[PDB]
């Protein structure tokens, strides 16, 4: 039997109200969006108890492993450290309530939060920049071809879309057919990248990018228990995936082609590494981690997430969550020991709450009603057996493989 030695646990935040709405987001449906009790990208109070309910999860598993003892854990062998928002503070402390209720912990943050963490968000804070050429080109070749090809790879989810929002009598709509256009979803305008001219910033706009973002604010609306979710024009769980595939997507375009993960995941990727194996002055080591530490937990975001697969060549489907990136879902790297000869393993795996498991509040447990865990492969790693096991110098090669050097926070 494999001793559990620690754990690495990069978080999404839980359930958020939606992004800023847009004068777009408005004009591509004759409908009206439904108002959420918390400002624009917070965490609600309905999102907080879920992530607490996922904290007790982990807290039944870990300990189910001897990573932890029962009760209030050794001090210092749990640290949380979050990004500067609301929604991933809120989360850090919402986990920490749920694996150690009672126990006087607390997320960490950077000191200053009127300002980017490097940390989390490593472009926006300048530690290295995309070339415009070298982003564009590499979309290409992630996506396969040009970005004109979208609408015919997506032609039956765009199409969905289009009926979700009943696009044909929307305001969008008419401007197009007022100017002797059709209103064909997928190409309601074009799908453009934008790299701006200081390198630190990344954009996509047009029908990929707006569907996206709808489509999460279904997947939320229906996480918050909203009664009416994407005006009762949405159901079945193929629907649901195929909707969901644009924003999964825009995810892997935007932030799992390489070039970009690299430059945006280098920090988070050296963080998760070197708290994994305990490499405390270790260069990417940012943290005042202590010898016992057996459990990290990082506060981040769905585009961390997303840059740490590209970077590892790591991709998935989730059973009955169609975000890949759902909200408080993390993505948990395990370091293994074989007792016998001293080998340490590497396992990587999604832990997370299906759709009905967010929308009805299960409380979760390891045998009735567990959180589901998806065990993820990465590129060049054996990969081996069920829990899909790379040998730890295999892992610690790849690391160093696919980091960028010019990004070192």
């Amino acid at each position: 039997g494999y001793t559990l030695e620690r754990v690495v646990i990069l978080s999404r935040h839980g359930v958020r109200s939606p992004t800023k709405q847009t004068q777009l987001m408005n004009d591509v449906t004759p409908d009206k969006w439904p108002q959420w009790p918390v400002k624009a990208g917070y965490l609600t109070p309905r999102g907080a108890g879920l992530v607490t309910l996922m904290g007790g999860f982990y807290g039944d598993y870990f300990r189910s492993y001897g990573l932890l003892p029962a009760g209030c854990p050794a001090d210092e062998s749990i640290y949380v450290q979050a990004d500067v928002d609301q929604r991933t503070r809120l989360t850090g402390q919402a986990f920490l309530d749920g694996i150690a209720p009672d126990c006087g912990l607390k997320v960490h943050y950077q000191a200053d939060l009127k300002k980017i963490d490097p940390l989390f968000h490593t472009v926006e804070a300048g530690v290295c920049k995309l070339d415009p050429e070298k982003t564009h080109q590499a979309v290409e070749k992630r996506l396969g071809g040009p970005l004109n090809e979208l609408s015919q790879r997506y032609a039956k989810p765009f199409a969905l879309m289009g009926e979700v929002l009943n696009f044909s009598a929307s305001p969008y709509c008419n401007s197009l057919q007022q100017k002797g256009k059709a209103c064909d979803f997928a190409t309601f305008a074009a799908n453009e990248i934008e790299v701006n001219k200081e390198g630190t910033k990344v954009s996509l706009s047009g029908p990929l990018a707006l569907s996206s973002t709808l489509g999460e604010i279904f997947l939320l609306q229906n996480s918050q228990a909203m009664p009416d979710v994407a005006w009762n024009r949405l159901s079945g769980e193929e629907n649901w995936i195929s909707l969901l595939s644009l924003h999964n997507a825009q995810f892997d375009l935007m932030a799992k082609t390489p070039y970009i993960a690299r430059h945006k995941g280098t920090p988070l990727l050296q963080q998760i590494d070197t708290a994994l194996v305990l490499q405390r002055d270790a260069q990417g080591q940012t943290l005042p981690l202590s010898p016992q530490t057996k459990l990290l937990f990082l506060g981040g975001h769905d585009t961390n997430i997303a840059n740490i697969a590209g970077m590892l060549g790591a991709n998935w489907q989730l059973p009955q969550q169609p975000d890949n990136t759902p909200p408080g879902g993390g993505l948990v790297f395990e370091l293994w020991q074989n007792p016998d000869n001293h080998q340490r393993y590497v396992a990587v795996k999604m832990f997370y709450q299906t759709m009905e498991q967010l929308r009805n509040a299960d409380k979760l447990d390891l045998k009735n009603n567990p959180a589901r865990i998806v065990p993820i492969a990465i590129e060049g790693c054996e990969n081996e057996g069920d829990n899909k096991l790379c040998q730890l110098e295999t892992f610690q090669k790849k690391v160093a493989q696919v980091i960028e050097p010019s990004c070192h926070i």
